[PDB]
């Protein structure tokens, strides 16, 4: 059950230094027993996940702020935390020694670890590829005869799926994106820049690229591995811009929903994977509502749409009620689903930034008002990158929780592999999230869930310099009295019953 | 037969556009009487191997440069011309279409071609993979029982090899060098950065990584190849360097004696492939004399080591009389060979220059210096790129004679490819330097060898922008009136008798 | 007068050329009887504020678009146009020869230019300077007795806003705006970075800030140079940024309000340029309403607020209806106002783009979304660069209307100054914005306003490929038919009696 | 006196973080009596320049590293250490306030500090500027009426070098060198890539170029600036290269000497600054001798020329017997002169690397083999540079002794600024190198100086992990027993009588 190795790398806080016979990990979990919380803390000062435990007292006199629970207001089921199982990402893994593979996967998907029950799979190349390829590079072929998966799958992220899979106790489910197709079926024939694809929905192309999908998850099952959703295309709008400089495939809100009715949808239908479910969009959140409206109101697209999924860069801003609420409103049973995000760049920033309290802030802040406003669940980019934070074949630069010093078969626990697992390790699938009143205005984001057995899960950020006195008030059991230090971040679990 | 179809990408001259069904090549070649003189011609105007006759008459009319045959001062032998067949070079080649693929073959081995007769192949990964591997990753394994061959070996390398032979009527010799051992012989557990061997020479680990040569011959013996050579390390300096991004293993001048003396001879020597000769350094010609001292001054060391390895990527820091001269002229019984003769260069400028005159001039130059200082081969790098200059799995810097494009189904030849070939294609295995006096300073570079069957070949590069007048005394013969265009390069032959 | 000389650099359209002799210029524009049209166009193509003349008709031959002036429906008033006085534009256009710089300021403040209005003038460094400075550098004066002016003013910024108002003919306001103060009134002792002025609202610190204001106005007021109205700060938020690389100075919502309250609004009033106006935010619209919500709701700030102030940056983001819209509604008696107008984006995209339509199409449809939204003036960033699009004491980022080439006493004009032009020209201060209603969906940006003497003026905007036929009518005058050519933009004028 | 204040980036080793109040120093020099040796040390673990004292026993006996010092054995005499004021670093620290300033240039020039005699100064823009200009950029001013000095040197270059100048004991001496000529003088007419000056030498051309050498004399001599010597222009082979991306004048050696002997030359002794030195080259020393062979073999260039200025690439290797030996070897009395060193990135390996022990070394290691091979002096590159390696308006990456921190108002002193100092503190101008013969093969790097007073200093580098212990003889005094721990570097110093 060992604890964190700190090192400083210069800037706001420490990372924790895993090797190929030490990480710091978990006891197995366990439950506070009735009368009692329990509070996981990390701090800017080097705190990492020091479980401490207390008393729900029967009595408070104010006035102090306190969060008062409504156990009565529902509202989104959750689906999972995870990450993406990117080229990049699978070869920082393997480049380290076997033994210290494990103690990285375990990190992760371990029940000592942070128990990240989702996996996103490129469909083929992105831009955390060293090589732009598809699955069907052969020009005109329409029957899709030259179908084959490279090594990056069959020796890279295959595997490591398996392994990441047998390490977790937690169901976990797949999800894929691709971002281009074989240039054959593109207007502009490249993998990046402006361009979609030929023809008209309907049609060969449309029919042949469909069909791509249905081979992907063909290919996938001979692995035995089984996805849980596919999305229609990562960054659809990305595409339509000229000059863009990684792997695309544009897509007016028109275009998708006829590509989804007339194509995607049908073909998903007629093969053996229906049960694979579908999203829309997987683009940043300013598209919304107008992307939803577009594609939802054809009643042709929807019966075939799942849920919606959203991107966010961390650095910068929206306001989310406009958007996730919004479109909320009028699709209340269309879900919801964040299925990247990512920390830049500033650019006075330095991709990679060892030990950024910031960047952990950006992370949880952002996980809050995603479940604030009825999200699901939360993906990650990149599991894994190097310090320079690639390998990028393109040279474009992100952060990543987890970074690899192959060299020193070292790898390093940022800051915000740890504001992930603030709700990656304890909000399980099933988790509803339920009411949350503050007494009055305050600086801290906070949250609050339910465990599938009644139980509960608060998580509160403080961005703060300042300490903020509290309490979280439940009926059914009492009044938890802390501390949020500022520049922290707790979560409190306590039995209900 | 089919001359070069070109395309311009802005670079100084042009590339030929091969693709599945066309690709330029040349007839069976054929020698005129005496008297007359064979020329082939490639300019940065676009003139690429272009084939003309003309006399060889008695009297002499030129009056500015002359050039003197002096098949009597005779000084190596060469033993030849060819690439590497790293992971990316198979990758990329077998992204063609067959029939392209046999064209790119075709383009290299045959005589069709320009009839290469070396080919470089890595034992397990470098920087040229798509990730890092070794023959044997199961740990503590002394007598490398799990010593196995990846399917990069079984799959792509050892086919192409195969059919690499079977198209070139010349014998192919092959010579294998390795980046790293298994991470579990090395001080630091890393299959990069500083790093050497456990121990010392003599114990367990030395052994092992001895064996592991052998193990590695046998192997390729069950797939029905023999190696004509193989290299100690390659780059051993590199892994002496902290936070060496690439695969590598350090050795010291006088570790590597050790190593050799030791473990590496006695065991190659005690084995069924004791004929397979040994090379010492591969590494930047600026490591000699030195290197050379420490080794070959040696007895122990000296009686296995057959040849002296060089890279050319660093030599702007020599230049070639005090190194490769001087290195001669202390060990004239151990031949030079240029082991990785490369260089996708200067810093502003992308890796892959699509018909880059610069480039193609920079490979016959140092040809050419490397002949007139006692080289008796060259091995290019990477036999093919996709355009990126990839996949490296760490960075891209370099350049190569064939460029693949997969998404079209066509490869592109290089102005490198063509300044190779205006060697590899006239100076068969058993050829011989031999002089060739300039009658007075001038800024064009010649080398002269005589054939085995006794006829003569010259060329000349001009990488000046002004016509040379230019005349070729053969005392046997006559004189051989001639222009050397500005940003051109001339192969000549004829017979002697 | 003289036609656009044209100069392609491979991006999608060209610059137009000047230099010491020629320059592209207007003659006083002139307008025709009732009944006539005039119209001035430019295209990607080439076109460039080329004046042509038409019918307005009684008869509607017109089938397509209808867009109809409706002057009864009356929105906001125009304070006019203009760009940032920076230091790195003072250098840009000094390098010219004399002769150079007139044409430069003529091309901008002339009417036979395109009769820019306002002037924007930074209060000391930004980053648009060659070092960092203050007008009081000097610790601990908090009487501001050593508050002086240095050469960047005094010998450049000066005399060339001087001769920016004897060339317009237009009245011309001018706007200050700070960046940073003094870095011993900061908390953090820095140019930059995070942090603010210290202690509180009424103390010395903010007094001693607030007096810098007068002390400045005083400065420029001695050359007689008289302000229309200051900024509270530039970018506020920044200065809430741990390593904000610019000159900035960081406000909360909250901070700003106070500080106008108790110092910045106090001592403006209480000295003798009362008259001076203020702006608030000065910021990206994102932060509104709120940021206007929190200083505007305090009566003691609001009685000093004249006007809100936005940048264009960080626009993508937010919606402008979310924004400026909800911002009118809530304090439909303040002003929105552009501030620094911004362009340069894509970061796969070079800083400067010589001959860009893309970019000038970005700036002309966001001053119409801005005029649809009640802003009432634009102030452009700097108003002239170097080709890096510097010079810049941290990164270049920025593309900019005018290019300068001081190696070839030459300087380009952008489509970006064209598309500014099509504004700034013909829209005079005191114009009004009036309806203008489509009949139909269709892909134009258009406003209508109307000049003083009443008389119309409406800009059309076409972002598409495709020729649009439009035809507009003034229910005064008639019909007029005409085709907005794909990548278009046009602006017509008529008598309305 | 005040000590290092430590701190880790996460690579091998401690910076010395200053600000504006605190900065690690030394007491005034101190003579140490008769008996004893001083020493000063510096090592990976951390210690900076700590003082000790010891005793010089009369007897030892054997066995170990000795060396001993011949005091008859006389070599060069030393110009001195120092840096460059590019406008990179003039404006890095002119940003930090005024007291940091002064802590940042009395570590570099006071006799607390490390004892600066050299500053090198750019002749207009180099690649360390952010913006390309000359002090001649009107078109066509053969007589240079419109020359002038701009804000980088009256505001930052200028002031700091009277302020430097003032902080130090030793006369400082100036090194000009330009990096390129107007426009207009240049075949290319552009800052950069292939192009020399027009025409042929002797023309006018040619002789303004040399007039703008007189006129940047003059200008800097109005503000008190005198100068110790000029370079013919720095890195001339740069100039000759296709595509060079900074700001360069390229000269082959005929061209060089050409200019020298008939422009140059004169020009510079007609005029009022004929006492200032020459130094031809500044550039690579790989191209010697040949450079030196082609300028000084010519009377009337030689007579011009006062000596040869090297440049140095620290990541790489040269040989220096076969470039400065032999340099020297021929002509024993025109100077060698390092003008400009430095550590890129090892090009994987970002560009400064805070705490860096290797980088350190190589400055050490490189300046002890330069005093070994005859060299006189040794300028560093940028005095001071960001985080980012920069402001570089190209984005040319390479590491500084000083590292400033603008936004936290500090400064980081690398390991490099201590190796640096281990030379410059202790040889003053002046100092005579003499021999040291080690007793047996070893790995320390040293070399030996006598002051100009007659007394003693040795420098001993330790590049292995090993400890060496060892003793140094002097015969007029005796033995100095000592260790030289791994990753060490000491200085020595003792009086002789
Ligand atoms: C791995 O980490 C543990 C804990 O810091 C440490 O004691 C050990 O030295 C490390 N092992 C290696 C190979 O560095
Ligand atoms: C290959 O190239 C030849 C000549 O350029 C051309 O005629 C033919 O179309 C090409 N083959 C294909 C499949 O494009
Ligand atoms: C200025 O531009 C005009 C038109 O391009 C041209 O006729 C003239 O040569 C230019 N003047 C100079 C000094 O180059
Ligand atoms: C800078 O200097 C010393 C060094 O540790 C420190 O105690 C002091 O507080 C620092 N000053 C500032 C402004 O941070």
């Amino acid at each position: 059950a060992r604890p964190c190795i700190p090192k400083s790398f210069g800037y706001s806080s420490v990372v924790c230094v895993c090797n190929a016979t030490y990480c710091d990990s978990f006891d197995p979990p366990t439950f506070p027993a009735l009368g009692t919380f329990s509070r996981y803390e990390s701090t800017r000062s080097g705190r990492r996940m020091e479980l401490s435990m207390g008393p729900i007292q029967a009595n408070h006199t104010g006035t102090g702020l306190l969060l008062t629970l409504q156990p009565e207001q529902k509202f989104q089921k959750v689906k999972g935390f995870g990450g993406a199982m990117t080229d990049a990402a699978a070869l920082n893994i393997l480049a380290l020694s076997p033994p210290a593979q494990n103690l990285l996967l375990k990190s992760y998907f371990s029940e000592e670890g942070i128990g990240y029950n989702i996996i996103r799979v490129p469909m083929a190349s992105c831009d955390f590829s060293i090589r732009t390829y598809t699955y069907a590079d052969t020009p005109d072929d329409f029957q899709l005869h030259n179908f084959s998966l490279p090594e990056e799958d069959t020796k890279l992220k295959i595997p490591l799926i398996h392994r990441a899979l047998q390490l977790a106790q937690r169901p976990v489910s797949l999800l894929a994106s691709p971002w281009t197709s074989p240039t054959w079926l593109k207007t502009n024939g490249a993998v990046n820049g402006k361009g979609s694809l030929k023809g008209q929905p309907g049609d060969i192309y449309h029919q042949t690229w469909a069909r791509y999908f249905v081979k992907f998850l063909d290919a996938y099952a001979e692995h035995k591995l089984q996805f849980w959703a596919v999305t229609a295309e990562n960054e659809p709008s990305a595409g339509l811009l000229s000059g863009y400089p990684f792997q695309c495939l544009g897509f007016t809100p028109e275009h998708q929903r006829d590509f989804i009715a007339r194509d995607l949808g049908p073909t998903l239908a007629n093969s053996t994977h229906h049960n694979v479910r579908l999203l829309m969009l997987d683009d940043q959140r300013l598209l919304l509502p107008h992307w939803a409206k577009v594609v939802l109101t054809d009643p042709e697209a929807a019966k075939y749409v799942h849920g919606i999924a959203v991107h966010w860069y961390l650095d910068f801003l929206a306001p989310a009620k406009a958007t996730l609420g919004e479109t909320h409103r009028l699709f209340p049973n269309t879900m919801l689903f964040a299925s990247e995000a990512c920390v830049g760049s500033k650019f006075w920033e330095q991709s990679v930034r060892l030990g950024s309290w910031d960047r952990g802030m950006q992370y949880s802040h952002s996980i809050i008002t995603n479940l604030l406003y009825h999200v699901v669940g939360w993906t990650d980019w990149n599991l894994a990158l190097n310090p320079e934070g690639g390998p990028n074949w393109v040279r474009n630069f992100v952060d990543s929780p987890i970074i690899v010093d192959i060299t020193k078969d070292t790898f390093y626990k940022q800051p915000m592999f740890y504001h992930l697992g603030h709700f990656s390790k304890f909000i399980p699938e099933g988790s509803q999230r339920v009411g949350l009143v503050a007494s009055q205005k305050n600086d801290l984001d906070a949250v609050a869930l339910m465990h599938p057995d009644g139980s509960a899960v608060v998580v509160v950020l403080n961005r703060s310099s300042k300490d903020v006195p509290l309490t979280i008030k439940d009926p059914a059991v009492g009044f938890l009295e802390t501390i949020s230090p500022g520049y922290s971040i707790h979560t409190y679990l306590w039995h209900r019953q």
